[PDB]
């Protein structure tokens, strides 16, 4: 429940450069008052990716340290960096938004994954392509993508242990892609030693968005 | 014991730029024949670090994944992205290796690998000195070289590097002719279309304290 001391610390955190601010939700202080993504957002396919080589972290206690173990077990967390654990999606062709239960998301093998990474940005629901325009250009999800990448690369201020990336663009027909950052209840200092975990599976991540391109 | 079937592979293998060959001990066939590294070293310190996040891996069988676990379990290999393993370094006031055992170094904490890697560019070990801008920095030091193999780890789909250590070596004669290499590849795996994010993020950890250091 101390998301709160992670905004407190990170929303006023002026050593953080202001690009990077930009993939965090808008804090506006404390009952916790935050922005909403989806606000600007008309029709939005949205997914959430759980970013980490592991879920646990070593500072975790006994009881939460074997509760993520078992978790990560016999998913794509342990086998690439990451985890799509839900989506959601609109069809162009029956004019719907469709979502698939979370708990079956937890069986996705790699195959699987990225299918699901393309199904994604397919107007189906055999998987077409919003991904020039969601994925690929000059300023959608790859790029944003590497600008967190070489980010994570240099900070040591925080661990962002157990936490999520959100993908998200538009359907009303730019794309107007973007990504974000969310989870923050077990953010702890990373005592001048760079997220590794994050940074892994991040750049796994990267490298799946890159083959589908 | 099957180092032989990726240095067949690894050998061989046309997908790999030349220049990342060079970090890797030359092959030439087979009771095994290998390029031994330090042949080219008169006086030299050297250091051998486990790279990942973690040791294990989810094809291993499960004797061999408990034990790495635990293994795992109180080192920088967790808290950072490995795990300096071993080094042996000369002392150019006393004119003399010397090499720390290796449960030893287990122990260590971050505070601890910082400075153990700081000591590895000093001329004292008896407050440590610096041959860290010619073994560690310049146009062709380890860090260039680390980061050759970071940009490497980041596409390279290959080869997984389970279990599998960096070695790094220089010259004490009176340049240091810094060199990086990976060894120990008993347990490399078919990277199945997935780059080998668990080394990726432990290089990254490591490329940072040497960049720290200088």
């Amino acid at each position: 429940e101390i998301e709160v001391k992670f905004y407190e610390s990170f929303s006023s955190n002026t050593e953080v450069p202001e690009h990077i601010h930009r993939y965090f939700p808008v804090y506006h202080g404390t009952m916790m008052v935050l922005e909403n993504l989806l606000a600007e957002y008309t029709k939005p396919s949205v997914m959430d990716v759980k970013m980490g080589s592991r879920t646990w972290y070593p500072d975790a206690s006994e009881e939460y340290i074997q509760k993520c173990l078992k978790k990560d077990t016999g998913t794509t967390t342990v086998s690439s960096g990451f985890r799509i654990s839900g989506f959601e999606v609109y069809d162009h062709k029956e004019s719907s938004f469709w979502k698939p239960e979370r708990k079956l998301l937890r069986g996705l093998d790699v195959d699987g994954a990225r299918l699901t990474l393309r199904k994604f940005v397919s107007s189906n629901s055999p998987d077409s392509a919003f991904a020039s325009s969601v994925y690929g250009g000059s300023h959608g999800i790859l790029t944003q993508l590497l600008e967190l990448k070489t980010w994570f690369e240099n900070q040591t201020l925080y661990h962002f242990n157990s936490c999520s990336i959100l993908m998200v663009y538009e359907n009303e027909s730019d794309a107007r892609p973007q990504v974000k950052l969310v989870d923050f209840a077990h953010v702890l200092d990373g005592n001048g030693v760079i997220d590794h975990n994050f940074l892994g599976g991040l750049c796994s991540f990267i490298n799946f968005i890159r083959e589908i391109l």
